[PDB]
């Protein structure tokens, strides 16, 4: 793919940049949490929120979005492409009218070009080799952070600089075993040998430590310590840095859950959720309602994120919510059985009590 | 099976990877961790939910996918295959229409090319060492984190980088007691030696040490120390920088249970679970049910995981859970003496019981 | 048995591995550990779960599997085989169908070949001398962790180059005191002696530190004291990674309960089992009930691990979880004497008992 | 008794290995900690469980096995018979079909051989000095950790390194008071002594010190000093790590009570019972069980020991569990007096009682 220069001298592309470990920690931990919690369909209903379900769109972003791919490698894949080359594009592949299957378009089989009207022509290289052009109108655009408004940031070009450093000091760090900066002890003989007796002299010195004997210097032979620091020499520190500018880089706190290196762990996922899932999940409800529903559909229907298997909470809360939530007679019991995964029961499980003494407000007297 | 360079000069690849003890306690601690989790098969059903006990994935799933093979075995090896190489491949042995066991398949026994359909050729050899063409609509290909579309990243490939370094800082803290880099003691004599001389000066040094006498350095003999450090020697820095950076690589937050090196017990179990487990359970069920299950049954039949034994609380937060559980009618007696494992108890216990002091909602006035 | 060689030159193999510390510290904790528990098969009926007793395989688990052994003693050997080794083989010694007992197969006395249909022939040499050859459907094969899916892993093979180093560095610690490496005073006397004189001059030191006088260095006689320290001689940094490699190369976290070096005790047995011991107990009763079990009882009957010794509990904690039972109707008052070894009692004893004011939730009006 | 070398040279054995103080330490631990526990014989019951009282083993058990032995030395030789050579042989002097009396063959009084058949020929030397056969039918043989399957492997052939550099480290640091490592004061003397010169030197310096007079160096003589360390000449940091280490050989983890150098007091006991006495209690047991019961007995018949002395609990901690242990009609009265030791008080104390606001569950409507 597309390539970029840094100071550093390294030259930074995806391959490269995923070679790296902040990288590849941010953008896996953030494209997976995004991507495991479950999209739904709903219908706008004067008594709530109906579950649609005999809408296409409802299986389509459920189980399975296409034949072959998955729900969850779907939208890791368009998040990954967000995150990383900065934009998404995926096919509509529809008949009368209704949605069939949405099929993933990856950037390195897509071909961008722009006609004389301002619009863009796409043309998408299928497996078997042959090229075949898509209309316009079958094509849904995703962008993330753009400056322009057109077209969305790539991490790549931006971060070439702080990319570079952390590939140079890791190339630094793997090339010092070889160098020869790790050498402690310098042996010292003032005369002239040839390279014959270099080797003699080094086999020796393995024999004598291996037999467990103790050297001696005879003559004017002699040895000299140097006074190095491996962790200087490896640049631990440095290393430090850079994971922590990364992890700022993609809007990630490094102390997020310390993935990289408040006191209840209910917290935590709490502050991970909303400070830094929120944006995403707010653009693909958005864009999606935008594209893939028809002017005709999308004030009665309408795309939306649950966060209830990254909020669960300790037992005795999730007790103690229950037993006041059925107490106060907000929800029923049948609610508190199906999320706990029990069977209901009829009767009266399914209404509404309150406590003895609780009389109307305006029969008050 | 890879044999990948790195800039330290040392070959990767998956015995040398395995090598190191950090990846070890990674793989081990992800794959052990999935597949101890049982994996149920559901019916949907009017009235809550209902296990399928009667459809024979359900006992090719709990108990034994083959005749050799367990579940555990199974899901262990399959892990492995994601965390290390990307691609795990199952058969299907399916017979009149229906499954009947699945056998997982090697990636050191098999040979997958490319036709000019874009469809996939797969050759199985067989313990006995034949050969044998298995269709692509007979196997159940699953893949790790995509970066293409269609397959999935090796971490061998891509961290190369970060293993030669620890492989490279291994050998060399082995190897240290051989090179002679630990030495600290150096005689010295000013005159011209033979070997047999020197081999009895240390011969000579040895026994007096063995009787306990002090030494003498008599005449034109001296001793040096060197100001070496063992410590800086054997690279203990750059390695602990190593453990924490390979865990960092294969998406585990180090050090959550001390494995690398919340205050309560439970909360770090929900955040090992909710922060690494959660991802890679979505993924395999949602495959699972892409795959395995034809377009009839998808509409009635789900899979599902039983996360309940890494929840494990504590007795007090057990029992108070109970006591506030049955109390307020949400669960029988019967299911909470089912969970403690104790014989069933008929009659009243199989009902709802609340407080006398309630009232349905829609009564009071 | 098999041997194998590292960086640091020292040879590893079972016995050299279990001459260091850790090793035998890891593996004798989690072997003991996962043994002491006691097995139990159990029988599925309508009304719970029955303790199979009249099966021979119940008793043949609990107390004794031989004439000779010990349950005890039979799963700590067969674990400490899987641990180190890599796998595990015990004999099936059966009659008209059913099982008469279980022997163990050590692997020193078993040898194992591949025959030109891929199965294996299994010869096993008895305690007189004599080799007799079992039949592959008498054998009993569990694996453990297996990066192949026919074989398990072997500790020893895979983790020669951790234990080279830590041998090697235990020999340069003992050795250190033979070697001369711990002298700290070093006389000098400008003139050449004859042996003679050095044994002289030794003995007159030692006499006169033992008659309480003090030196006077008499002419050209001069003493010097060297620099060093025992500590970087000993290796104390060294050793203590070592010992922390070894326990996470185990998978046993070396914080666990601090065996090697979260508030109240019972949750550390708790985090204990629930990371370390989960997967072998799981391992186990898998690998029993698809061998030992024949498919006409393998829907009937199922084994299980109780944790109950492992998960005792204060006693307040005790008493206030047995007093919130039973108060609630969960358990009777039989239970709670039977599991602290009471004589029961007749009567209303052995009957639920509830709270006066408690409506069942249909009968609220 | 064994005669086992090590690297650092010195002979280790039994006697040179209980010379140490922490092997005195970890062994007494253990060994008094087990002894200390009865060992109570049960009968099996439909009513709960009752003492075999008549049956003579169970005093063969409780009081002494022998006419001159009691129970405590029998069980602690026992136990340091296991932990320091791995094997313990016991004597069954059994008479009309019953056992009568046990007796302990000590290690350094048998001579033990192995036939063509396998079995095991055992020649006693009783205390007159005859040699007496003793059948291989009538020996209680029972074994510790084995590694082979029928022999326990000895703690000191295995630990020989790491009880030697212990034993050349205290050597060591008790013969630095007669090598002369901690002197510091040097005089000198710029001619030519003879030793009749030196030893009035000496004199009159300790005389000048009785007289409490400044020296004044008178001459050609000086004083110097020598930077020397007592602490690194005696060794400190590596006879506390030796201390460690022996503690982990042991499977003590070090420092639990404070022998080696949870913060309720019965949390301690709970941990020290849970994580180390647990395995030897069944190990005995079940042994005892196997080989000291016939068949038709061991379906009646069981063992189990008395833990109760170790979990002694405060004061307000002890009136808690009983108060809420007799409240709620678990216990009688007559029991908790007895288990106070108190004399029993017939009538309505020997029944269960309970709070006047319960019901039968079956009884509400």
């Amino acid at each position: 793919g597309s390539r970029f220069t840094s100071d550093a001298g390294r030259e930074v592309s995806v391959q490269t940049a995923m070679s790296l470990d902040a990288v590849q920690a941010c953008v896996k931990l953030i494209s997976q949490s995004i991507a495991a919690m479950p999209l739904y369909l709903y219908k706008k209903t004067p008594d709530g929120r109906k579950e649609a379900v005999n809408h296409p769109l409802y299986d389509l972003l459920l189980s399975a979005p296409n034949s072959s791919q998955t729900a969850f490698e779907f939208f890791e894949c368009i998040l990954t492409a967000m995150l990383l080359h900065g934009n998404a594009y995926v096919r509509k592949l529809m008949s009368n009218g209704k949605i069939e299957s949405l099929q993933f378009m990856h950037s390195s089989r897509l071909t961008i070009s722009q006609d004389a009207r301002g619009a863009y022509k796409y043309a998408y290289r299928k497996l078997d080799g042959t090229q075949i052009d898509v209309p316009s109108a079958q094509v849904w655009k995703i962008r993330g952070y753009s400056l322009d408004g057109e077209n969305g940031i790539s991490a790549i070009q931006y971060g070439a600089q702080v990319f570079g450093t952390a590939l140079a000091a890791e190339r630094q760090a793997g090339r010092a075993f070889t160098n020869g900066n790790l050498q402690q002890i310098y042996y010292s003989v003032a005369a002239f040998l040839t390279p014959e007796q270099r080797e003699q002299f080094s086999a020796n010195v393995a024999q004598s430590v291996e037999s467990g004997r103790t050297p001696v210097l005879e003559g004017g032979i002699d040895v000299k310590a140097l006074g190095l620091n491996p962790a200087d020499a490896q640049l631990l520190q440095s290393r430090n840095y850079s994971v922590e500018s990364i992890c700022r880089f993609f809007a990630v706190p490094p102390s997020m859950i310390g993935h990289a290196s408040g006191s209840g762990i209910e917290a935590q996922q709490l502050a991970f959720l909303g400070l830094t899932l929120a944006p995403w999940l707010r653009r693909i409800e958005q864009s999606l309602s935008l594209d893939l529903l028809t002017p005709g559909e999308r004030r009665q229907y309408f795309v939306d994120y649950d966060v209830t298997t990254l909020l669960r909470a300790d037992s005795a809360a999730r007790s103690s919510f229950y037993a006041t939530m059925v107490n106060n007679g907000v929800m029923t019991r049948d609610e508190c059985r199906e999320a706990e995964g029990l069977p209901k029961l009829g009767g009266n499980a399914s209404v509404l009590t309150v406590q003895s003494a609780m009389v109307p407000l305006d029969e008050i007297t």
